[PDB]
């Protein structure tokens, strides 16, 4: 259908804009669609795009408006005082701000809906809130109503929420556009997604992206596929992966990397009101953090993640137990049966399933999958669908069969409830991944299993040696595999922090030189270096001029293939702020040859300083451009949990950087 109005090129200037005599009378029936498109790099803390209100003394809350606040959080009020009707839709985290030093285009899409009584927003082709009421309030049905306004809302003769930006386009429609249509509005989006509510993987979340750079020129990427919520385990999280062909241009359909299906992989919407968000999945397996690297020996890519049996994350993570008991240089995976009160098997060569009082084998088996075979038939348990009908979180059987694995909960034989690493193998580039295995514990069969670093393995340019960074409580422990990830050994290196989340990516400086640059507890990202390819470390070091919170974040980095101004050049990603984890940036470091130290000249602000920023995945692409794959939002924070698409790539050149 057509527009009813269309105006364009508006800028505001802490002044409202009124165009009632170029709208309000054209506006008909219970259904209305907003759609603009709009620039603010400099906004005010809150401000209204656009606004239908009341302006008459007396009704200062009779208004429909469209608001953003700096944090990018875009917004609906709709307020009626003679209906008793204070509506408050809105989404955290829905913006763009800054791209390439330029404004960007931000395109809104708002439907009213009447026959279906629902409030939908979109910007920028995701959608980030759609809302049904039992009592629909139409937006021009606002008794009063006297004021269309554009870039503030007038009450009571007054200008309330002044915008600071530009609204190149608006135009409003008498109906409600079905999501078919939306999809046909051009868009104006800096960024593309790789993964996405609604694809193969059926997470509506995700989190933890990973970007690689293969010898053929694909680029891997690998995510934590999320499906209750924003949560780390406890919950149910697959790793997923995709490439791209084009050099990031397109991406391909994301298959699996690692997956359990004790639970229904369900795109469920999790509840973002203050008195359910606390919602855990908790009955089921998972895997959090994943890590990917290429070895140019044999050609395979390799993958690591943590994993999680039924009901366990960090939190109730046994720390101090491996899983494993050791029996002369060999590990045992434990093994307890239902019924017991300790761990009374083990699972010795060939998946069987021995007994340890006894010291006889069983009837029980377990194969490439951590599955559970009794005389050599597979046993199955039920698994668990959830859902929120009865107003609070439910995880019920679904009347369907998968085979019973040591990860599960319902399983005859369970695994230690603590965690452990995995690593999986793909032999051609990502199109498809082995079966996990379970990789052996380093620091002893007291000592819980570590925490794999996510992001980047090293793949060291001049040998065949392969590092992934681990944290584990007062060290950094990475796991060193000279023979193509068939063995690994550990190589320790204290940090001065007990209890940190120092997650850690390495980068070679030049041939045996990685220097690892790591999150603290300090305000501050630091380091430490090694000149014998890992094989020990030196002491810890801090950037300066690089701000992070009192928790921190994860920090991503590359060398860069070519110069920068004639010095062999490094590249940071992280957020850039001593609040939260918004401001990001992409900061170039130049390496002096005299002492390797590097000098931080260059600051790239992604976006704007206020617009959230998290864990990140840089990549050289084969082209030399700079591809980053990251969470655009405060994860850290508690108000903006279970948002769909916000992990979101970019495609940068160096000039932009510089």
């Amino acid at each position: 259908i057509s527009p009813i109005f269309q105006g364009g090129s508006y800028q505001l200037n802490n002044k409202s804009i009124d165009i009632s005599s170029l709208l309000l009378d054209k506006l008909s029936g219970e259904s209305q669609t907003v759609v603009m498109k709009f620039k603010a790099d400099k906004p005010n803390s809150l401000q209204a795009l656009f606004g239908l209100s009341n302006s008459k003394a007396g009704f200062k809350n009779n208004y429909f408006s469209i608001f953003m606040r700096d944090s990018g959080e875009i917004g609906v009020e709709i307020r009626d005082a003679q209906k008793g009707i204070n509506y408050l839709f809105s989404r955290p985290a829905s913006l763009w701000g800054k791209h390439k030093g330029q404004a960007v285009e931000n395109t809104l899409v708002f439907v009213s809906d009447s026959k279906d009584k629902t409030y939908t927003m979109y910007v920028n082709g995701i959608e980030v809130f759609s809302e049904t009421v039992d009592t629909f309030l139409p937006i021009s049905n606002i008794n009063g109503i006297d004021k269309a306004t554009l870039g503030a809302v007038n009450r009571e003769g007054k200008e309330h929420y002044l915008a600071k930006g530009s609204i190149d386009e608006i135009s409003l429609f008498n109906k409600a556009i079905s999501d078919q249509e939306v999809s046909t509005i051009p868009l104006s989006n800096p960024f593309q997604l790789i993964f996405q509510s609604g694809d193969s993987t059926q997470a509506n979340y995700f989190r933890i992206p990973t970007l690689y750079t293969l010898s053929s020129g694909r680029v891997l990427s690998s995510i934590d596929a999320r499906y209750g919520g924003t949560h780390d385990s406890k919950s149910k999280i697959n790793i997923a992966t995709s490439y791209s062909d084009d050099n990031g241009k397109t991406w391909s359909e994301p298959i699996f990397a690692m997956k359990f299906n004790d639970y229904e992989e369900q795109l469920v919407y999790w509840p973002r009101d203050n008195k359910l968000k606390n919602s855990q999945i908790s009955g089921s397996a998972s895997f959090i953090d994943s890590s990917i690297v290429e070895d140019k020996k044999s050609g395979k890519t390799i993958l690591l993640a943590d994993v999680m049996p039924a009901g366990i994350g960090n939190n109730n993570a046994n720390k101090a137990d491996s899983g494993f008991k050791e029996i002369n240089g060999h590990y045992y995976l434990k093994l307890k049966k239902n019924g017991d009160n300790d761990f009374r098997y083990t699972v010795r060569e060939n998946g069987v399933v021995y007994n340890e009082t006894t010291n006889k084998p069983t009837n029980y088996t377990i194969n490439d999958k951590y599955e559970v075979l009794e005389g050599g038939k597979s046993l199955t348990v039920e698994q668990y669908s959830v859902d929120f009908d009865s107003g609070s979180l439910r995880e019920r059987h679904n009347g369907k069969q998968v085979p019973m694995n040591v990860f599960y909960k319902d399983s005859l034989f369970k695994v230690t409830p603590t965690n452990y690493i995995a690593m999986t193998t793909s032999q051609n580039r990502g199109e498809s991944w082995e079966q996990f295995k379970l990789l052996p514990p380093f620091l002893g069969e007291k000592h819980n299993g570590t925490y794999l670093c996510p992001g980047q393995g090293l793949a060291l340019k001049s040998s065949n040696r392969l590092i992934f960074a681990t944290y584990t409580s007062g060290e950094l422990t990475y796991l060193i595999s000279d023979d193509s990830g068939q063995t690994w050994k550990k190589s320790s290196a204290s940090i001065p922090f007990k209890n940190a989340t120092a997650e850690a990516q390495m980068v070679e400086l030049r041939d045996g030189v990685i220097r690892t640059f790591f999150r603290t507890t300090t305000g501050k990202i630091a380091y430490m270096t090694s000149r014998d390819s890992g094989e020990t470390w030196s002491k810890v070091s801090y950037i300066d001029g690089i701000q992070q919170t009192s928790y921190g974040t994860q920090v991503s980095a590359i060398k860069y293939s070519q110069l920068i101004d004639g010095k062999e050049a490094v590249i940071l990603s992280t957020p850039n702020s001593r609040s939260g984890r918004k401001g990001g940036q992409l900061v170039v470091g130049l390496v002096n040859k005299e002492d390797d130290s590097i000098d931080w000249k260059y600051h790239y602000g992604i976006d704007l300083p206020s617009y959230g920023y998290a864990y990140s995945a840089i990549t050289e692409l084969p082209n030399h451009h700079i591809g980053v794959l990251f969470e655009k939002y405060d994860s850290w924070s508690r108000n903006e949990l279970h948002l769909s698409n916000v992990v979101q790539y970019i495609d940068l050149e160096i000039n932009d950087l510089t």
